[PDB]
């Protein structure tokens, strides 16, 4: 409030605020040598916490040489002796736009396990690839929406790595959890160890042999020399369906979770700020949201999602012109005041892409005991594991659409050349040299379409090199322009078409790479004001996205609001808070900043 | 000093040049053993050259990648064998004498040899390196294994080589366009842009040339090497004491003499 921060900055507050650093550095020396005084020292303690923090609340909506914060400094001077004595990384500046439409900083604490879980690999890996998404293919208007989608996202995963990291029913809880954070805290481990495990039992597989004879029927059996293969193959094989028994369950335990998060997000936004079963009501299409009608009422429909107060929330804002009794029912909440939500998790679970995967590769693993060359299909993780290959293999599958297009075009044109041939070159497919045989291969349309499909486009001179030669004959200046022109549009240009849209789909990532990379250097992600501004003081951009507007901070700023008592929240935290409430993203600085804002007090 | 000669040695027999001419070296001397040694000089070229090294960075630019897909390249053809060997044994005879029927896969190490050797080395794949599977019952599959084979290995993933090659080719002519642009528009000193200095006439050449030049920065710092430093004046001396702490902010960053005295200049 204006008026009382200038009535107490225009008082003797600061004159009676210098009568205990005094105290608190001379008599807490006094207290400190005596073992007995520690009650009075701990009394004294929070004692100068709530001084220290009523002088931050008189630092709100702080200006640059403004009266209070001139007037600061003067008794920070007058009792400098008694701070030094009473003194004897973790700091996060954001800026915001406040309720007075002027940016300010808010200053707030960082633990150390926030930051580390930052600084881990695949935290940063998450992090560039949103940063990706969003400078490649996004919009101005979304992009902080999509921002605080993606800082919920990592402070679950934060606070799901902290469940699970590690520093007869009694025991058996105890075991059981145990063991689930062990898996949970290696799944990538239990993937390298598959993978390995895979590379294993195909180099041991690839030491067979099939006869007749016993190691018309045919017997699988494994011949080598030394002996101890088919004994590793054996274990090797029990072992695999053993890791990938547990890659499932430690995914189950690790991963599963953020998607049940992400759902039960998106339903309540929905339900709040859309009124999707309330208004929109989906009619078939929308299978998702089909899926989604079965947990409206459950009991625990907010499992993962820190935000229990959604039924409340919704019921306020649709019940007072909806209707009370019917948002009862929908919700299943009392108003007077689980087979079906574990139904719907695993629900969600079994479309999930990736739980699909891991159970494809059970199911694989699980057959290779049938038939051990099963386990060949365990090789295809490659793909889906290195990252290098995932990167040259996204060359082929960006125009996807485009190649499956150009095969058609090749079969349809392919099948052109057929029916002009069939029509008017059925003499020359002639395949059998022996005249007891004769073997036309173009007396049919299905046979010519297939031999050519097959040979023409599987040659690399086309048809012209696998019939007769047309020499000496009628049709000789006809079947001469017949091949050459199946040879130049079919065997060159067809197929020239493909290594085009190869080359350009690298020449394409590539560029997006570079694009992402120039934006992510040339604007600020806030605020997106150019470098150039920046940089008219010396390392001035670095500075700026370092420290000013740095993301992590904003994400280490809505983690300490989440995890923080709103009972205890200041004015500027409760602001940031309730706009949180709402969804209203105008609090973010776009356009302006600190030093913007102040070039005439800071130059 | 037998240590730090000791050092030394340890030092230069670490070095890739002092290795590659000691390599080179013992090649000579195994020339006189057998001449034909002599044959593996002809690689000098490729360090020698300066053009043939540029030719060659094309191919050296993505090395790891061209691993990689050759490493596909073998997995998806171990794939392939594994399929064939499974269902294809009867169509891989390349004897045509009944006395002795040469099966090439009826072992999967055989298999994958051939496969690996012919499949990939020939221009149709596999389907023109074995039996004709017309007026057969996996006529149908065997079309199907063939195609593939031939799309898949031949087509694109060898298609996938020349173009991390061609990608190469543009991504090393990009990066000399972009340093030669950066090098132009910007100051290397102060990093203030050509278009400041471009309001009077040849502004940024004069610029470069004289006020920024960083070989007269380099011609400075051997002066103050080289002189002695009890005849250092204030500025000698003070930019040699923030050399010695490594500091330095003395070098302009975003300002220079004109942009500071435009009043007194215009
Ligand atoms: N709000 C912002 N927060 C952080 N970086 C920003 C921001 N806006 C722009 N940038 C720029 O983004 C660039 C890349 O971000 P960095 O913080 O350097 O992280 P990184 O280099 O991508 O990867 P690491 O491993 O985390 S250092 C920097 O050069 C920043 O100048
Ligand atoms: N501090 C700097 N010193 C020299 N050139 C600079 C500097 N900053 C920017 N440049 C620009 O760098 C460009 C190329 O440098 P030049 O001095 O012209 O040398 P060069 O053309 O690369 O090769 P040569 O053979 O030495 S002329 C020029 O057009 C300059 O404008
Ligand atoms: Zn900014
Ligand atoms: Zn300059």
């Amino acid at each position: 409030c204006t008026g009382n921060q200038q009535s107490l900055a225009h008082s003797r507050l600061w004159d009676a605020v210098v009568g205990f650093l005094h105290v608190f550095a001379h008599m807490m020396m006094k207290l400190a040598q005596d073992s007995s005084q520690i009650e009075l020292l701990k009394e004294l303690l929070d004692l100068q916490k709530d001084m220290v923090v009523m002088l931050l609340s008189l630092l709100e909506g702080n200006v640059v040489n403004g009266m209070i914060a001139r007037q600061m400094v003067d008794m920070l001077v007058e009792s400098s002796s008694n701070v030094e004595m009473i003194l004897k990384p973790y700091l996060g500046r954001i800026e915001i736009m406040g309720a007075s439409r002027r940016i300010e900083r808010i200053y707030f604490e960082i633990s150390e396990t926030n930051r580390a879980q930052w600084e881990m690999p695949q935290v940063k890996e998450s992090k560039r690839q949103f940063i990706f998404d969003v400078v490649n293919e996004g919009g101005e208007a979304e992009k902080m929406e999509l921002f605080v989608s993606f800082c919920e996202d990592t402070i679950f995963e934060m606070q799901i790595a902290a469940q699970i990291s590690e520093p007869f029913w009694g025991e058996l809880e105890v075991q059981r959890v145990k063991f689930l954070n062990y898996l949970s805290r290696n799944f990538y481990t239990l993937r390298f160890l598959a993978l390995f495990l895979a590379f294993a039992i195909n180099f041991i597989l690839l030491f067979y042999k099939v006869s007749d004879s016993p190691p018309n029927m045919v017997y699988y059996f494994l011949e080598e020399s030394t002996g101890y293969m088919e004994p590793a193959l054996w274990c090797l094989s029990l072992l695999h369906t053993l890791v990938a028994f547990l890659c499932i369950i430690g995914y189950n335990c690790l991963k599963v979770p953020l998607v049940i998060f992400k759902r039960e997000k998106e339903l309540a936004r929905k339900l709040e700020f859309d009124g999707l079963y309330i208004t929109e009501q989906p009619g078939d299409d929308d299978v998702k949201g089909q899926w989604d009608r079965l947990v409206l009422n459950t009991p625990s429909f907010p499992s993962n999602y820190w935000d229990k107060f959604v039924k409340r929330k919704v019921l306020d804002k649709h019940g007072d012109i909806f209707g009370r009794e019917r948002i009862a029912e929908l919700l299943g909440m009392d108003l007077a005041s689980d087979v079906k939500y574990q139904i719907w998790k695993f629900g969600v679970i079994f479309t999930d892409n990736s739980f699909l995967y891991l159970g494809w590769y059970m199911v694989m693993s699980l057959l290779g005991h049938y038939n051990n060359f099963f386990f060949a299909a365990h090789l295809l993780d490659i793909a889906m594991g290195v990252k290098t290959l995932r990167t040259i293999l996204s060359s082929v599958t960006h125009n996807g659409k485009q190649l499956v297009m150009t095969v058609g075009l090749l079969a349809v044109v392919v099948y052109l050349y057929t029916v002009v041939a069939f029509n008017f070159f059925r003499k020359f497919y002639n395949k059998s040299e022996d005249e007891d045989e004769p073997d036309m291969k173009c007396d049919d349309m299905m046979t010519c379409y297939l031999f050519h499909m097959y040979v023409g486009v599987r040659a690399g001179g086309g048809i012209g090199d696998e019939i007769e030669d047309p020499a000496g004959d009628e049709y000789e200046l006809y079947r001469v322009v017949f091949d050459i022109t199946f040879f130049f549009f079919v065997i060159v240009i067809l197929l020239a078409i493909i290594q085009g849209l190869i080359i350009d789909a690298f020449g394409e990532l590539r560029d997006q790479q570079e694009q992402v990379k120039e934006d992510m250097e040339t604007k600020c992600f806030i605020c997106g004001i150019g470098s150039d501004y920046f940089d008219t003081t010396p390392h001035g951009f670095e500075t700026h996205t370092l420290e000013e507007h740095n993301l992590a901070n904003y994400m280490f700023f809505l983690m300490y609001l989440i995890n923080k008592d709103e009972t205890e929240h200041t004015g500027q935290e409760s602001y940031v808070w309730k706009m949180y409430q709402e969804r209203c993203w105008d609090f973010f600085p776009a356009g302006d900043c600190f030093r913007k804002q102040y070039e005439d007090q800071l130059s």
